[PDB]
């Protein structure tokens, strides 16, 4: 069947780090293969033609179905899997690798699919450009997309592209499309993460986009759900500049590591923000990207209780939530005990006996 998100939930994980590179997520891979590069354009350009059998590799082996086994272990249900668009398009002028992406995307999906009967969410994370100024969106310092109709022609590409997957993938009812991942044109970095971080004006061409991209799906395959990141703005910002019979779910994102909030106090802070973005009811709402790092006094201890407390809270005023991410091993400090890798790393929480997600 093809999923409804106005009554479909689902609890699971984003497969960050794999398909889509980020300083923070793997140390070790960053420290060796990125030259000192800070977005994964400047590691690439930095390794050169060793670029590609580099990200090939890592391609083939940073998630794999044994990790697909340990997630279903615990009965996660979705996959939300980022990639870039250099997956989709071989962009003139690109610095990001464009090679067998989509061959490693179907393998771990089919097998999730087949096997334990999970969603996809195909998230792209990248447009060319660059929608956000950072590494995600293209490249540190990139806000080329907005306004660009060259861009934006290739953007339609790569939707395109996307749609071909699903349509020939065997089980088109199992995935949603995801056209792009925080969008923001503020340069303020203080204000990343808020509603302020896009303007009017960059707004205005980002509906241009979704409206473009969702005419696109249906035109195929109407049963097809479209997932729109809105940037930061509530749900009810972007809801009366839709037609109520678009087949559109809103991806959320709630993140607590810059917010004067502890692990102590994190359960309260947690149910806040899902009651304030369960949106106004005219188009469902779905946690796509959280962690528990809070910015003070982080605590081993409380880990157990405050990724229950948030998984609690996302489903129940919204349609469920995605950790980031599955696997994580960066060794930033933080603010209280551990490190980074001891609170954005949901393979711990399933080794050690956290999660059961069948309660729900
Ligand atoms: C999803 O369910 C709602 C509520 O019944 C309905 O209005 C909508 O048309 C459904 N989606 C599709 C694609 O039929
Ligand atoms: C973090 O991990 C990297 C990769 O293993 C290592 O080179 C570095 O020394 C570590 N940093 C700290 C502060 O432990
Ligand atoms: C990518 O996949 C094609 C199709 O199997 C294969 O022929 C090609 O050698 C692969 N390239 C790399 C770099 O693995
Ligand atoms: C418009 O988009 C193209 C395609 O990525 C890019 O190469 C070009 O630099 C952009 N132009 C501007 C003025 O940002
Ligand atoms: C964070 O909040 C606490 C109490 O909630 C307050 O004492 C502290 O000054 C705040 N931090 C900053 C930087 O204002």
């Amino acid at each position: 069947e093809y999923v409804n998100w106005t009554t479909f939930k689902a609890n699971g994980v984003n497969l960050g780090g794999w398909l889509v590179q980020e300083s923070t997520i793997d140390s070790q891979f960053w420290g060796t293969y990125s030259g000192g590069a800070d977005d994964e354009w400047g590691l690439c350009e930095h390794l050169g033609s060793r670029c590609g059998p580099v990200l090939e590799h890592r391609y083939a082996t940073y998630i794999t179905e044994r990790d697909i086994d340990k997630l279903a272990s615990v009965g996660v249900g979705v996959l939300r899997i980022p990639t870039t668009y250099a997956a989709w398009i071989k962009l003139p002028g690109s610095q990001l690798y464009s090679g067998n992406q989509t061959a490693y995307l179907k393998q771990i999906a089919d097998y999730a699919i087949t096997k334990y009967g999970m969603h996809i969410i195909v998230d792209v994370h990248s447009l060319p450009g660059g929608t956000n100024g950072l590494t995600i969106g293209e490249a540190s310092g990139h806000w080329g997309w907005y306004y660009n109709e060259t861009a934006f022609d290739y953007s339609m590409q790569v939707i395109d592209a996307v749609i071909s997957f699903v349509q020939n993938s065997g089980s088109p009812q199992s995935y949603t499309i995801e056209p792009m991942n925080e969008p923001t044109d503020n340069p303020d970095m203080s204000v990343f993460g808020t509603p302020a971080a896009l303007s009017d004006r960059g707004a205005t061409w980002v509906l241009k986009y979704i409206r473009a991209v969702i005419d696109r799906v249906a035109s195929v395959n109407p049963n097809i759900p479209v997932m729109f990141q809105g940037s930061f703005k509530p749900e009810q910002y972007w809801s009366n500049q839709l037609p109520a019979d678009a087949n559109l779910v809103f991806d959320v994102h709630t993140y607590y590591f810059e917010r004067n909030v502890t692990s102590e106090t994190l359960p309260a802070r947690l149910y806040a923000d899902a009651q304030s973005k369960a949106g106004d009811g005219k188009f469902p709402v779905f946690t796509g990207e959280w962690a528990i790092q809070t910015l003070y006094q982080n605590s081993f201890a409380l880990r157990e209780r405050n990724v229950n407390a948030g998984l609690d809270a996302m489903y129940k005023y919204s349609q469920g939530s995605c950790y980031w991410t599955a696997k994580f091993s960066g060794n930033a400090t933080v603010n209280g005990q551990g490190t980074q890798a001891d609170y954005w790393n949901f393979e711990y929480f399933i080794d050690h006996g956290y999660i059961d997600l069948t309660r729900f």
